[PDB]
């Protein structure tokens, strides 16, 4: 059957071996500590909260092999000195971006806050606050030398991740450190990532991941629902099939969000119910190239994708429909 199929390869597939995973966290907390020490030694001027680790690692969703930590550089703001911007708000017009701005510049000058040396025209530049940081990974942090004292081999990861370092911690097995500088204004979460396109370069990234995961959780803590279970399945076959492999895991979660808001049950026998449903969903989100996210529906998750990829993306789950046991291969 494709319930007993899916399982099989939860099983088999998705599911990382604990060694694996154990080990990564080591890493990351290693790397962490390093960038602790030179920040404190070379930036001692820069307000920051601890820096930890985040992700899918830390909340049993990652997939298939442990290769993908986030590196949380959480920068401290005045609050009186900076104000947020929802992108639908400004020129930009930009749902899920935001602008943030230097506040009361005359009664505290320009050198009143650190962050003075990153505003642009009045705003706190992402791409300044990122620049900084871009510095470190692409190295005036000795890696190989890190490298060689931890064991590891240490490297910036090839363009256009710019922020991101890779890791091999065992022999055969790589871990990506993407290094995300946040923000924080009242309730309002920020990132600064590089990206491919001015538009969303411009702007700082409203944080997703951490609620989208929290309502899953939530869901599935009252029922002991399969809804995560279904959602881990869909991201080992997308990390699995090189055109799936356009799709993000926020997407996914958001397929999954949507679908648990029309389907109350999602006992372990509905599994490939879901699952069938989940591939319908993702091609008629597809086809329309709107993927709302459940958390913020003005913000569009297939904004980033191409139309070629789209279409291209489409195909192949259609063509899966007749066989989704396809999708099962590796």
């Amino acid at each position: 059957s494709l319930q007993e199929k899916l399982l099989t390869y939860y099983r088999n597939r998705a599911a990382i071996p604990a060694g694996e995973q154990a080990r990564a966290k080591q890493a990351a907390v290693d790397i962490c500590a390093e960038l602790r020490s030179f920040l404190r030694a070379k930036l001692p001027d820069m307000p920051l909260r601890d820096m930890y680790l985040s992700g899918s690692l830390y909340d049993d969703l990652q997939v298939v092999t442990a290769d993908h930590i986030q590196l949380i550089v959480p920068l401290v703001l005045e609050q009186n000195l900076w104000s947020c911007i929802p992108g639908e708000d400004t020129i930009m017009n930009v749902p899920g971006f935001f602008l943030v701005r230097r506040e009361n510049p005359e009664y505290f000058p320009r050198g009143s806050s650190y962050w003075d040396r990153c505003v642009v025209g009045g705003y706190l530049s992402p791409k300044t606050v990122a620049d900084t940081f871009e510095k470190v990974v692409a190295g005036s942090i000795n890696w190989p030398a890190i490298g060689s004292l931890l064991d590891y081999v240490i490297r910036p990861a090839p363009p256009p991740e710019a922020l991101t370092l890779e890791v091999q911690y065992e022999r055969d097995k790589h871990l990506f450190i993407d290094f995300l500088p946040s923000v924080t204004l009242g309730d309002t979460v920020l990132v600064a990532k590089p990206h491919r396109l001015a538009q969303y370069d411009n702007l700082w990234r409203l944080s997703l991941r951490p609620a989208e995961t929290a309502r899953l959780r939530a869901l599935d803590q009252a029922d002991s629902g399969c809804r995560s279970l279904c959602l881990k399945i869909l991201k080992a076959i997308c990390k699995s099939t090189p055109a799936l492999g356009h799709l993000t895991a926020s997407q996914l979660t958001n397929v999954i969000l949507h679908l648990a808001q029309e389907e109350a049950d999602w006992s372990p026998d509905m599994l490939a119910d879901r699952f069938l449903q989940a591939l319908r969903g993702l091609i008629s989100y597809l086809e329309a190239g709107v993927l709302p996210s459940a958390l913020n529906p003005k913000v569009n998750l297939f904004a980033e994708l191409t139309p070629e990829e789209i279409d291209e993306l489409g195909y192949t789950l259609y063509c899966s429909l007749s066989e989704p046991e396809v999708l099962l291969q590796t």
